[PDB]
C-alpha cells in the first residue's frame, strides 16, 4: 500500500462552485469558458511504481498527465496554456502548480468522506468541485 491509494479509481464530477469566475481569473475566453463549465468530466487516477497518471474525460476534452512526485514537466492545458507544472503530497493533499507567463495557479486535491474535492485557486479567486466514486 502507498503514497496515493486512496486517490485512485474513477471518479465522477457531481458539484462545481465559482468555476466560471476561476476560469475568468485564469484568462480563460467567453466561448471555452461556456463549453467547459457545462462538461462533466470524470477523473482518473492511477499509479505505476512512482509515475501518478491523472486522465480528465468530458465531452469538452480529454486531457491526461504522468509524473513524478516533485519532478516539473511540461502541460498542455485543455484551455491550451503551455505551462510548467509541478505536482507535491502535503500532508495528504496532492497540490498541482502550474506556472506561466509569470502567472501561477494551484489544483488541490483532497480525500475527504467519500468524496474527492478538487479546489482551484487563482489569485483571490477559489472554485470548489466535488467528485464521487463513478
Ligand atoms: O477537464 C478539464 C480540465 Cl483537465 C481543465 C479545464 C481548464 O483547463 C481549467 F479549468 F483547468 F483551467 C479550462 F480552462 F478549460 F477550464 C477544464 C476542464 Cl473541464
Amino acid at each position: 500500500s502507498h503514497m496515493c491509494d486512496a486517490f485512485v479509481g474513477t471518479w465522477k464530477l457531481v458539484s462545481s462552485e465559482n468555476f466560471d469566475d476561476y476560469m475568468k481569473e485564469v484568462g480563460v475566453g467567453f466561448a471555452t469558458r461556456k463549453v467547459a463549465g457545462m462538461a462533466k468530466p470524470n477523473m482518473i487516477i492511477s499509479v505505476n511504481g512512482d509515475v501518478i497518471t491523472i486522465k480528465s474525460e468530458s465531452t469538452f476534452k480529454n486531457t491526461e498527465i504522468s509524473f513524478i512526485l516533485g519532478q516539473e514537466f511540461d502541460e498542455v492545458t485543455a484551455d491550451d496554456r503551455k505551462v510548467k507544472s509541478t505536482i507535491t503530497l502535503d500532508g495528504g493533499v496532492l497540490v498541482h502548480v502550474q506556472k506561466w507567463d509569470g502567472k501561477s495557479t494551484t489544483i488541490k486535491r483532497k480525500r475527504e468522506d467519500d468524496k474527492l474535492v478538487v479546489e482551484c485557486v487563482m489569485k483571490g479567486v477559489t472554485s470548489t468541485r466535488v467528485y464521487e466514486r463513478a
